[PDB]
This record gives C-alpha cells, structure tokens and sequence, in this order.
RNA sequence: CACACCU
C-alpha cells in the first residue's frame, strides 16, 4: 500500500474529562447498565461520557447544540463520541431516532479541525456512505448546521441531479462529502475527487450497505482509502451475517450496542399487527386511514413491497380525495426531492413509500407507520416502523400480516415480545 | 427476489 510514501496525521486527540476520569471500572460498568449501553467483551474502549462539555467540542458546536435545546447526550453517544474521538475503528448499534447522526459527524468536526487546511486538489477529510439519496442529504443538512460555525464546507454526492455542480463543490473542496455509492465510484473512475485525504470514513445503515446490493460497490470504493483510516460502522441493527464481512473494513475494532443484543425496535412504539387475508388490505386501510386521519396529529407513511404497488396504491388513494403522495426509485430526482419535502412540511401528510424511505429519514412529527405489505426481513421491518418515535417522541405502527408472511412470523413474535408488547393471537396461531 | 445503489 506503500506504506511510507503516505502523508503522516493524528487521530487520537481525545482528553478524558477529569469528572470522568475519577469513575471506578464498578461505577462505569454501572452508568453503562443504567445507559444499556454493552461494549464487546475484550475491546479496547473508553469510558463513556455523560454530559456534552465532557466531549471535547469546540465552543460553537456547544452554542449549536445549546440552540437546539439538547440538554444530554443520548446513549449512543455518551458512549460513541470518546470511541470516536479517541481514533479506534468502531461499530455503533442503537435504536431508530436515538442520535447517531451526531455521535458521528461531532467526532468527525474535531477529527478535521486537527488536520492540516485542505490544498487544490485535496479530496474530502470525512466521508459518511448513506444507502439513499435522501438519507445522504439530510445527513449532509445536518453537517451543515454544524460545519458552517467553523469555515467547513460539505457537499452531498448522489445520482439523479446534474454531476455539474457535485463536480464544483469537490473541486472548490470540501472536508465532508456525504454520498450514495454509485456517483461516487462514478467521480472517483473519472477522476472528479479522490480519497488520498480521507481519514474518517463511516458507513451510516452500514448492515444495508454490507448486503448483496451494496457490499461490491462499498469493497470498490473502500479499496481506494489508506488502511490507516479510521472507520466507523453506524445502524439500529447489526444481524449476525454481516458481522465477519464487516472485518473487511476494520481494523484493531470495538463494537459497542445500546439497548438488547438481540434484534429490537424503538420501545416508544406501539407496535399493532393485524393478521388477514391479503385481499382484506384495501378495506382495512381505509377503515385505519379513517380513523388517523380525524386526529390532529396524523402525519402517516405507508410501506408497500414494490414500486408497482407503490404507484397503483397512491393512484387508487387520490382518486377517492386521500392527500397522498408516494415516493419510489422510479420516480426523478426532483420528483422524490418535491414529494419528501412536502411530506417534511406537513403540505402533504401521507407518504407511500417501497423500503427507499425506510431507513434514517428524520421526518419531524410522523404519528403512524403502515406496513401495508410486510417486509422482505424483520431488520427492514425494526427500521420501517423506526420512522415513528424519533428522539423522545412516541408513535403507531399497524402492520398488515397475511398468511404468505408464514416464514417470518417467528422472528416478528420475538421482536414483539422484546419491546413488550402485546401479541395477536392469530400471529401465535400462525406458529 | 424485492428494494436500493453512477450513466
Ligand atoms: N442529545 C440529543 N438530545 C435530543 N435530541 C437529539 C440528540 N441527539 C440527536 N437528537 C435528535 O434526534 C433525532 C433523531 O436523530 P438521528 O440521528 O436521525 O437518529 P438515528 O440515526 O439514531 O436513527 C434528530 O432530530 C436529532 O436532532
Ligand atoms: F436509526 Be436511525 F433511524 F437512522
Ligand atoms: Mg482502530
Ligand atoms: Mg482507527
Ligand atoms: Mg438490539
Ligand atoms: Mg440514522
């Protein structure tokens, strides 16, 4: 990898806050239960904070976070931002809408401040790997709010806008690119931006990008980047098969979860399933959409299995007056773009959707997810029902459940009983 | 498979 010829950088700049410092390994290991924070046996790993001022940020990020009224770190980050700042590979596991935004892009904010100005023709310090385009802005937006009080410049690379000024933001040089895979493997063949600075690389949702679609086009990109990076996995779930694979892009790692080991949901959701036939679907949607729609608070997506179903559901709605829109990976850019923000605003309040906005999307104050079809795993199922009860906000899941859902009615039964909630009896007497 | 993911 010619392993001299590489420039030379830092990447362990944490300082341990002495009201830190003093915790006892007992005391510790006790702040991590009350947190249900787990960090894997025999990893290198420090202790975690649990205050703000004990994370090394620099005082505008604090005026940020204190404009925005964060009072306390959540979990993932008391325990995420020393691993992170401290320099060490990790992979970090907690629930839909606890924060790994941020337990990522504050470390990564200190990270660039202790490296050297980017020259001409430097490409990106941090680079994040988001499996959507939409995903891949708002982490970017987010970036911004942040970036923007020091002078760093982001820029969100993606396919299905013009390469143009992707192309200008990489060349005027920017020390954060979000990105989804394809435009980026695309920049980097032709030569728009290469990796040479990149020494912060997370993969956020990064069981999806380690999957049969993903996984060849995360080897080809990360082949580029110095082994000497630090990398940084990010997700609310992290199923035993993707865990060996993940070793590809680590080094010297720790893992860490929030919450069970097992496979779990957001316990802010009321998770309802209602097991019928497939062609009860359409009556009971309406009867539920109904109800939802008489409250003032009923902000609904509705998840469907294929784009097909997507388009024909959403013509269906609208032709009897429901608002809905839909958004699916057949649909422009700027079609997707307009239908999301929409649906942000609150212009639109029903979004029908294939699994392109079932992971990472913060939409501010959805009340109910519709699994309208179950499915293709229960992961994908943990994420769906994930865009409800973002951050302290509680929230409705109703999932349609028919008898061709046969084959995966053991592994929802046990995602059920980890968030407590109560179990149909037709689910049971499926198995 | 779906579903995403450059052209
Ligand atoms: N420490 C905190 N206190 C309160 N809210 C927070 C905190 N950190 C993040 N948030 C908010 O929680 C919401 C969900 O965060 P996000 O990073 O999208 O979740 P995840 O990536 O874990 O699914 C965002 O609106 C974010 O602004
Ligand atoms: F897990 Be969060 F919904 F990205
Ligand atoms: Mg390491
Ligand atoms: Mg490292
Ligand atoms: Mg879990
Ligand atoms: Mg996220």
């Amino acid at each position: 990898w010619d392993l001299s010829e590489l420039p030379k950088f830092e990447k362990n700049f944490y300082v341990e806050h002495p009201e830190v410092a003093r915790l006892t390994p007992y005391e510790v290991d006790e702040l991590r239960r009350k947190k249900e924070i787990t960090v894997r046996g025999g990893d290198v790993c420090p202790k975690p904070v649990f205050a703000f001022h004990h994370a090394n940020f620099p005082q505008y990020v604090m005026d940020v976070l204190m404009d925005q009224h964060f009072t306390e770190p959540t979990p993932i980050q008391c325990q995420g931002f020393p691993l992170a700042l401290s320099g060490r590979d990790m992979v970090g596991i907690a629930q839909t809408g606890s924060g790994k935004t941020l337990a990522y892009l504050l470390p990564a904010i200190v990270h660039i401040n202790h490296q050297p100005y980017l020259e001409r023709g430097d490409g990106p310090i941090c680079l994040v790997l988001a499996p959507t385009r939409e995903l891949a802005q708002q982490v970017q937006q987010v970036a911004d709010d942040y970036g923007k009080c020091s002078r760093l410049k982001s820029t969100c690379i993606y396919g299905g806008a013009p390469k143009g000024p992707q192309i200008r933001d990489l060349e005027r040089g920017v020390e954060i690119c979000i990105a989804t895979p394809g435009r980026l493997i695309d920049f980097l063949e032709s030569g728009k931006t290469n990796l040479r600075r990149c020494t912060y690389l997370v993969l956020d949702e990064a069981d999806r990008m380690l999957d049969m679609g993903f996984e060849p086009q995360i080897r080809k990109i990360v082949d580029q980047i110095r082994p000497d990076r630090q990398t940084l996995m990010w997700s609310a779930t992290w199923p035993k098969e993707v865990r060996q694979l993940a070793e590809d892009f680590l080094r010297d790692y720790t893992q860490i979860n929030v919450g069970n080991l097992e496979l779990s949901a957001n316990h802010n959701i009321l998770q309802i399933v209602d097991v019928c036939m497939e062609s009860e679907k359409d009556h009971k949607l309406i009867q539920l959409m109904e109800e939802i729609m008489a409250e003032k608070e009923n902000k609904t997506i509705i998840f469907v299995e294929t784009k097909r179903r997507c388009d024909d559901l959403t013509r269906r709605m609208r032709r009897d007056g429901w608002p809905a829109m839909c958004i699916h990976g057949d649909k422009s850019q700027p079609e997707r773009d307009w239908v999301l923000n929409e649906f942000r605003s609150g212009k639109a309040p029903i979004l029908i959707a294939t699994d392109v906005a079932s992971r990472g999307l913060d939409v501010e104050d959805v009340k109910f997810v519709i699994n309208y079809d179950y499915p293709n795993s229960s992961e994908d199922y943990v994420h769906r029902i994930g865009r409800t009860a973002r951050s302290t906000n509680k929230g409705t899941a109703y999932t349609f459940f028919t008898p061709g859902n046969l084959k995966q009615a053991r592994e929802l039964i046990k995602v059920l009983e980890e968030a407590n909630q109560a179990i149909n009896p037709k689910l049971m007497q499926l198995v």
